[PDB]
């Protein structure tokens, strides 16, 4: 599913992300349209031999179980398929436990090189949240 800029907010809302770890909501669709442009149904190849899955490219090598990272740890418990599904549960939950591990919203590298710092609250702008 490619969601909409506001369906996305407001989805991500109702899942309890605005302000979760205190990441207000712009930071976590900014994140969303970075890493996926929105698409739950991306992926994409690392160099080291994982793969990120879904609308905020989440990791193999931690976070889920694609069979195919040797060495991987399954920390958010499911395969990486469900981080493609058109429902974001999963992914939202195992990004509460992303953004909980430590760094903070530095485990996405686009929303470091470019959310960060920026006008974030621009991507909820005009969305009846
Ligand atoms: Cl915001
Ligand atoms: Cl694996
Ligand atoms: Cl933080
Ligand atoms: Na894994």
């Amino acid at each position: 599913k490619v969601f909409g800029r506001c369906e996305l907010a407001a989805a991500m809302k109702r899942h309890g992300l605005d302000n979760y770890r205190g990441y207000s909501l712009g930071n976590w669709v900014c994140a969303a349209k970075f890493e996926s442009n929105f698409n739950t149904q991306a992926t994409n190849r690392n160099t080291d031999g994982s793969t990120d899955y879904g609308i905020l490219q989440i990791n193999s090598r931690w976070w889920c179980n694609d069979g195919r990272t040797p060495g991987s740890r399954n920390l958010c418990n499911i395969p990486c398929s469900a981080l493609l599904s058109s429902d974001i549960t999963a992914s939202v939950n195992c990004a509460k436990k992303i953004v909980s591990d430590g760094n903070g919203m530095n485990a996405w590298v686009a929303w470091r090189n470019r959310c960060k710092g920026t006008d974030v609250q621009a991507w909820i702008r005009g969305c009846r949240l």
